[PDB]
């Protein structure tokens, strides 16, 4: 087929308000495995001083692709409190 037919949006919550965001994204973007693609990075700041990051990761609906997998790789990065897969959709 050659394209991407799925998108999984992973929400990452930083450990605390003081976390440098630009650096976080840059680190997370390179932790994204080779076969996945990036479609969009969004910031959703919250009232308490923190700002959640939303990654729209591209993949395929075939063995070998696991959005929970990249969420986990995301959780290994420093200053990341947690990474979850909010939803997955066909594209």
């Amino acid at each position: 087929m050659s394209d991407f037919n799925l998108v999984g949006v992973i929400r990452v919550m930083p450990t605390d308000p003081d976390v440098n965001l630009d650096e976080l994204e840059e680190k997370l973007k390179k932790v994204i495995p080779e076969k996945y693609g990036l479609a969009k990075v969004e910031r959703e700041p919250i009232a308490f001083g923190l700002v959640a990051l939303k990654f729209y990761v591209l993949g395929r609906d075939e063995e070998g692709y696991s959005f929970d997998e990249v969420a986990e790789k995301f959780e290994e990065v420093e200053n990341v409190e947690s990474a979850e897969v909010e939803t997955v959709s066909r594209i």
